[PDB]
């Protein structure tokens, strides 16, 4: 698809005149079937936004992080076989870790082999699972050797090549691991330096790519690092230098790289032209010998230009120590340039860390950035945490969460929850999230709503986020993680909740709905979104157990409470709604529902004192079984004398008469006043049925009209009065669903049906009518067996036999087959035709099928002739055919082959068909036995629930207490008890204790598995691995250890490129600098911009003959008077009204050019724009002479050159004369657009000239204090 | 054939016998130390 635009957007060079390119396809090398590396070509110019979209949208490398640069040398050196393992490794630690760009120019030469050696010897041992080593080079296209292995107007895609190195000269190779090569082409095939300027300019214009994609406007960090090179390779480091973007890092082993790392022990006006030559002659010995002397000059000086700038120069020291490897080193010196730059404030702490967040990378940085001098403040590393978030990247943010970022403080406003939310990455959720704005954020509580359950509450509300839907910060942060289905950020988020178990389950809840909800990317529901809830369940369970433990009778009010934050749910309901087996049949949620279900009258006591109870009344006013109230009563009481007693050596009190009356709500009576009822309903219709009927109606049938109607009527009323009851047809579709609904649902019509037939009144209907309701009797008696189910005893038996119905349908066809064929042949064989088709189905199908199940010597029941009569076609009366008869009352057929074929029949029918029929179900029921406990806890919450929201009333009289229930109904109030006992509402300080309490024991627990986990024995083998590998590697080293054994001259006026020009200065060392010293090859050229032996310069020499950019030789003046007063009327700082150019954006002083013989008053009023001159006219006499003499800049020459008077006019406190020039005070000079009196410091990082007489009025000011 | 060698290495039964190895190493390498020592 690429050959598409790569064949009409990319040129090439010829005969100079261009032509559309070719030479694409991917190279694909003969040894390692595991590369492919792709092959491009391109023209020394070539568009450079097309260049960076080829690197970076069409090959589909990532996005580039950190661009590192090796050069140098290009022949061939030798490392001594130590100092080459620590770099191979240490510069592929860094590449592989920050998904680096890493460029090299690819030929397989040097210093390439070099880095092909470590990409090669990496590349085995990572595996190449993720995030490839993306390493790109430069090549010339004409000097490879072996070049028509590839070329084609059209390519080759799948090209194979082979190595080749034996036709060298010219001509070069190609590397062997590298994996991006771009090609450039100059029209020349004997040119090798053709791919200089297209990467520089490469390089420098890549670095502002990182731009527009984040918060700040901080450049990506380049790094050039040369081990070996020669001469043109000082010249790349002076440039890159020069651009003052890259750090340079230098090593021991090369040449050059000695130079430079003898070098920088010396000072930098110690270096000399024969002291440097005495230096280099002892570093190649070669080249030093064969040293061409016409540059030298140059060389020393150059080596004296770059050793100036202190701060960007990092070297390796031979190994001193064990600084690491060479990752760090170079990530530091990266950092160590970084501060000292344009910037001057609070923002290099602020651009330092953000480097740190886009580098996966948190140890050095962690380091540097949190040092124990250093403060923080919670407000400050609010962008940072939030590209931390957004980058997903989870130890950096549990760093910064460490260190001093409060999650309240972050989440003060709305606008950045909103923000939080416009950064997911694709998931099912988010396609939903997609659906449903076709991000405010009521589209969100929306879309979670559904997802929850159509009871709860909405979770948040539009333009009130600020303090229903009360404000945590913390189930904000553990929502957003939790559907996104990312482990690593969720287990942050739980340990931040304030309540615990609700949020827990909760999140079960959402996984599972979105779980069952997708199901089309298969593999990420179908095992990450199951494996979390499941994980969150076990907490849930673990959080609830270690609460248990401690004092139960908080736990169940804790197990109870509304719980405001995720909506007024409750917290049992999560768990009951979401199918969380294993969290309902903890024991403690199971004594909450026994002491539920166990009514008023306290729990333990045995069933038989129940019902005794139950038969005669007073007894329980006697007293018979035990009560809570008093139990808790004496409980308190002796806990009071424990307590008194150790001293020394609330509860309600007992009603007496409402005793009865509280005792006849409790659910264990209702259900036995019911089964009652259920007996006594089958007695009523069994003698209405078979006694009572007639034609026209009793009393006892109207008695069991009414009945039925008022079952019908408590079926209907525990409908609406659920729970989860606003809406339709939910609970109707909760009721519909199981297999033992269908028989009310079948029998309440059939019931109508009979009698509408029983009172049509007809002749033979009647009849009819009277055989449907002896039908339905059936299934009213059949559905007792279901309410026999909740006994634990009796529970999991009903379902083994449920389970194996569907078998028995199969198996009866399958013997119904043989016994068919059965019946057809033995009455085939010996009758014959038979007109009569009652007698065929009847000796056909009947008669076998009775055969099989009467015993083996009452079936041998054959005889020619007994009963069968056949002289007439078929007597009539009960008569089959006889058999047909050859002599006179014998079978022409033997009677002994029916015995065999009877024999041989039942013999298949009996052993070998009903015994599997059987072994089907021993082994099932065998099999089945380790799941069912949880189900029956479940089922057991699914009946209890009812029989509490059930009138108190036998189902009888069910019809006064339903009309009772809708005449308060109609009276048009209702606030209802129901469910009294499962929604409670706390008050505000138990409910602040009790979330406090159960936090503390979160805190337990946390702690506890991470002491629990630490001890197993498959952790201490991979730490005891870990350490002995450590101890292993450092013993070497340990052995290999033993084994071995100010300011004088003018820096700024010697810039080897004169400014604005393109003249180049004499090289000028420091040791011959001034005027004493007499170089004898000096001869500097002379070029006046656009009489020069008149003046000599006072500072030395500096290689500039002429008047360089001046109107006259010498010494060229400019006064630089300060206009300074307070900051403040309290004088706590200074402020001066300093200049800010729009062209250089820079905070500059205040002063022109003072010509000789200028008067200061005009000189004044011309740098200042003097409009009112009477305030400077009042205050001609302030202060001045700060500083006065030479000045050093690029601009000087042997002839002129530049010198300076520095004047310092402080005002009062309330500076009189800076009214006037403050109102004048505008843009008026034209190259300042502001221009205000800036808070003035000691800053040593500012304008060279300026710095100085800064740091002296700093001097002058607070040294007295 | 990554995933398998990844997750071969993982397992107990491996890594018992490279610890085994490393320590045999690291014994013997200890006494050669000892006499480098020993020799003044």
């Amino acid at each position: 698809s690429l050959a598409s635009w790569i064949k009409e957007n990319i040129k090439k060079k010829e005969c100079v005149r261009e032509t559309p390119t070719d030479a694409f396809g991917d190279i694909s090398f003969g040894g390692l079937g595991q590369k492919t590396g792709k092959y491009v070509r391109v023209s020394s110019d070539t568009s450079c936004e097309n260049l960076y979209q080829l690197m970076t949208e069409q090959w589909k490398l990532r996005s580039p992080n950190l661009l590192i640069s090796v050069t140098g040398g290009a022949k061939n050196f030798y490392i001594k076989t130590h100092l080459k393992d620590k770099f191979r490794r240490g510069l592929i630690k860094v590449a592989q870790t920050t998904g680096a760009w890493i460029l090299t120019g690819g030929t397989h030469a040097g210093v390439m082999k070099h880095v092909g050696m470590a990409v090669r010897d990496y590349t085995l041992s990572s595996g190449s699972m993720e995030g490839q080593i993306v390493v790109i080079g430069v090549a010339p296209w004409g000097v490879i050797h072996n070049r028509s292995t590839l070329i084609h107007p059209e390519g080759r895609f799948p090209a194979y090549y082979s190595l080749d190195e034996q036709g060298q000269g010219r001509l070069s190779c190609l590397d062997i691991n590298h994996t991006h090569f771009l090609l450039v082409d100059d029209g020349t095939q004997g040119h090798y330096g053709v791919e200089i300027e297209l990467r520089a300019r490469l390089e420098k214009l890549i670095s502002k790519l990182s731009l527009g994609n984040r918060e700040s406007g901080v450049t990506i960090p380049v790094v050039c690092v040369v081990l070996d090179g020669g001469p043109g390779t000082l010249n790349t480091i002076y440039n890159s230098m020069l651009n003052h973007t890259p750090c340079v890092v230098l090593e021991g082993s090369g040449r050059l790289a000695d130079v430079i790392a003898h070098v920088a022990s010396v000072p930098v006006s110690k270096v000399t032209m024969a002291l440097i030559n005495r230096l280099l002659k002892r570093f190649f010995m070669q080249e030093y010998k064969n040293f061409t002397e016409l540059q030298i000059i140059e060389w020393t000086k150059k080596i004296q230009d770059i050793l100036r700038m202190p701060h960007l120069l990092t070297v390796f020291r031979i190994d001193e120590d064990k600084n690491y490897d060479v990752d760090v080193a170079i990530l530091q010196a990266l950092l160590k340039a970084s501060r000292s730059d344009e910037h001057a404030g609070r923002h290099c702490w602020e651009r330092q860390l953000e480097l740190a967040v886009a580098w996966n990378r948190v140890d050095i940085a962690e380091s540097e950035i949190f040092t124990e001098e250093s403060q923080w403040t919670s407000s400050d590393l609010h962008p940072a945490m939030f590209s931390a978030l957004v980058g997903d990247k989870p130890e950096f943010v549990r760093l910064l969460l460490e260190n001093g970022v409060c999650v309240r403080e972050f989440l003060e406003r709305e606008e950045t929850l909103c923000e939080l939310y416009s950064h997911l990455p694709s998931c099912f959720f988010l396609r939903k999230l997609a659906k449903r704005v076709q991000v405010c954020l009521s589209h969100v509580s929306e879309e979670v709503r559904h997802l929850l359950g159509s009871f709860t509450q909405p979770l948040y509300i539009a333009s009130r986020y600020k303090p229903d839907t009360v404000w945590d910060p913390g189930r904000d942060l553990f929502l957003w993680a939790v559907v996104q289905n990312n482990r690593e950020l969720a287990e942050i988020g739980w340990e931040q909740c304030r309540d615990c178990i609700a949020a827990a389950l909760a999140a079960s809840k959402i996984l599972r709905k979105l779980a069952q909800e997708s199901g089309e990317d298969d593999s990420e529901e179908a095992t990450e979104m199951l494996e979390l809830a499941n994980h969150y369940e076990k907490q849930a369970i673990g959080v609830f157990s270690e609460c248990h433990s401690w004092d139960a009778q908080r736990a169940q009010k804790l197990l109870i409470r509304i719980s405001p934050s995720w909506g007024r749910s409750t917290c049992l309901w999560l768990a009951l709604e979401a199918h969380d087996k294993s969290f309902i049949a903890h024991s403690g949620v199971q004594a909450l529902l026994t002491q539920i279900w166990c009514g008023e009258l306290s729990v333990d006591n045995p069933h038989w004192k129940v019902l005794l109870c139950m038969i005669f009344f007073p007894l329980i006013y006697t007293g018979f079984l035990t009560f809570r109230r008093d139990e808790d009563i004496q409980r308190q009481a002796e806990r009071t004398e424990q307590q008194k007693l150790a001293m020394e050596s609330e509860l309600k009190p007992l009603n007496c008469s409402s005793r009865l009356m509280s005792f006849l709500k409790s659910p264990q009576v209702k259900f036995y006043w019911n089964i009652a009822s259920y007996f006594g309903f089958l007695w009523l219709f069994a003698v209405v049925l078979m006694i009572d009927f007639q034609t026209s109606p009793s009393w006892r049938e109207l008695l069991l009209y009414v009945w039925l109607t008022s079952l019908v009527c408590e079926e209907i009323r525990q409908l609406y009065h659920d729970f989860d009851g606003s809406g339709f047809r939910r609970k109707a579709k909760m009721y519909i669903k199981d297999l033992w609904n269908i028989l009310d649902v079948l029998s309440i019509v059939l019931f109508i049906a009979g009698l509408i037939c029983r009172l049509q009144a007809s002749d033979t209907v009647f009849y009819i009518g009277k055989v449907i309701l002896c039908i339905d009797f059936i299934i009213f008696c059949l559905r007792l067996m279901a309410i026999f189910s909740i006994s634990r005893t009796l529970g999991p038996k009903i379902i083994i036999v449920r389970r194996m119905m569907l078998d028995l349908f199969f198996f009866m066809f399958l013997l119904s087959i043989w016994v068919v064929a059965y019946g057809v042949a033995k009455q085939g064989i010996l009758i014959e035709n038979e007109e009569r088709l009652n007698w065929i189905i009847r000796g056909a199908v009947y008669e076998p099928y009775i055969t099989i199940f009467g015993n083996f010597p009452t079936n041998i029941d054959n005889t020619l002739f007994d009963i069968s009569s056949c002289s007439v076609n078929a007597s009539d009366p009960l008569k089959p055919k006889c058999p047909m008869l050859n002599a006179d009352n014998t079978p022409v057929f033997p009677e002994w082959l029916t015995i065999m074929m009877l024999c041989v029949y039942l013999l298949f029918a009996n052993i070998l068909l009903l015994n599997l029929l059987i072994a089907i179900f021993n082994y099932t029921f065998q099999e089945v036995q380790d799941n069912t406990d949880t189900i029956w806890k479940f089922q057991r919450y699914e009946l209890i629930k009812e029989y509490h929201s059930r009138p108190a009333l036998p189902p009888p009289f069910i019809l006064l207490s339903h009309l009772i229930l809708f005449i308060r109904g109609v009276f048009l109030r209702d606030l209802p008890q129901r469910h009294k006992n499962f929604r409670q509402e706390l008050e505000q300080t138990e409910e602040e204790e009790l979330l406090s309490w159960e936090a503390y024991m979160k805190d337990n627990y946390l702690a506890s598995t991470r002491q629990d986990e630490s001890q197993s024995v498959e952790h201490r083998i991979h730490d005891t691995a870990e350490k002995v590998g450590a101890m292993s590697e450092l013993l070497e080293r340990e052995q290999e250890m033993v084994s071995a054994t100010e300011e004088a001259p003018h820096m700024f006026a010697r810039q080897l490129q004169y400014p604005d020009s393109t003249v180049r200065r004499f090289p000028v060392p420091e040791e011959k600098v001034s005027w004493e010293v007499n170089f004898s090859p000096y001869q500097p050229p002379v070029y006046n911009q656009q009489a020069l032996d008149k003046h000599r310069n006072p500072g030395g020499r500096t290689g500039i003959r002429g008047k360089g950019a001046l109107n006259t030789l010498g010494p060229n003046h400019i006064l630089h008077p300060i206009f300074t007063r307070w900051r403040d009327a309290e004088h706590k700082v200074l402020e001066f009204l300093a200049v800010w150019e729009d062209a250089e954006k820079r905070w500059a002083l205040l002063g022109g050019p003072a010509q000789p013989d200028e008067p200061l008053a005009q000189v004044l009023e011309r740098i200042l724009g003097k409009k009112l001159n009477e305030k400077t006219k009042t205050l001609l006499k302030a202060g001045e002479e700060v500083y006065k003499g030479y000045v050093d800049d690029s601009r000087n020459t042997d002839n002129a050159w530049v010198e300076t008077s520095i004047i310092t006019l402080h005002c009062d406190k309330n500076t009189p004369l800076m009214a006037d020039l403050n109102h004048m005070v505008e843009s008026s000079l034209s190259s300042h657009q502001p221009l205000q009196w800036r808070e003035v410091s000691s800053d040593a990082c500012r304008c060279s000239y300026q710095r100085e007489a800064l740091r002296q009025i700093a001097h002058h000011h607070n040294t007295y204090f």
